[PDB]
């Protein structure tokens, strides 16, 4: 067997007017928050991960290399369900990033899903 290349990710989003709506698109398919409110997010602390098929509409920002075995940790998040909170501030400085040790799947959905919330929000600035 071989070594599997990088597969391009791109940070793009969906204009909703109020705000832009940020996902991850790796191949035919983006990763973003299950929500169709950033407010809703926000004032709720919480959020899951969704999957969608890509479409016209996505308006692409940046692309870089992603390692094909991270793929998965998106794919995990959509598949689990999972829920996690945006305003555990304290453990996810304290534990999660200087916990230095390798994050978890959790740790790591729950930045990645923190990052797509910011830039959501900083979309609102108009």
């Amino acid at each position: 067997g071989q070594q599997p290349q990088n597969r391009m990710m791109k940070l793009a989003y969906l204009d909703r007017g109020f705000y832009k709506h940020y996902g991850i698109i790796v191949g035919d398919h983006v990763y973003q928050l299950d929500s169709d409110d950033i407010f809703k997010t926000a004032l709720t602390g919480k959020a899951k991960f969704t999957k969608t098929k890509l479409t016209s509409d996505w308006v692409i920002e940046e692309e870089c290399e992603l390692d094909y075995f991270r793929i998965k940790y998106l794919e995990s998040a959509v598949d689990s369900e999972h829920i996690f909170s945006v305003d555990k501030n304290c453990e996810t400085i304290a534990k999660d990033i200087f916990g230095t040790h390798t994050l978890s799947q959790h740790q790591a959905i729950g930045l990645v899903g923190t990052i797509l919330l910011t830039a959501g929000l900083m979309s609102t600035i108009k």
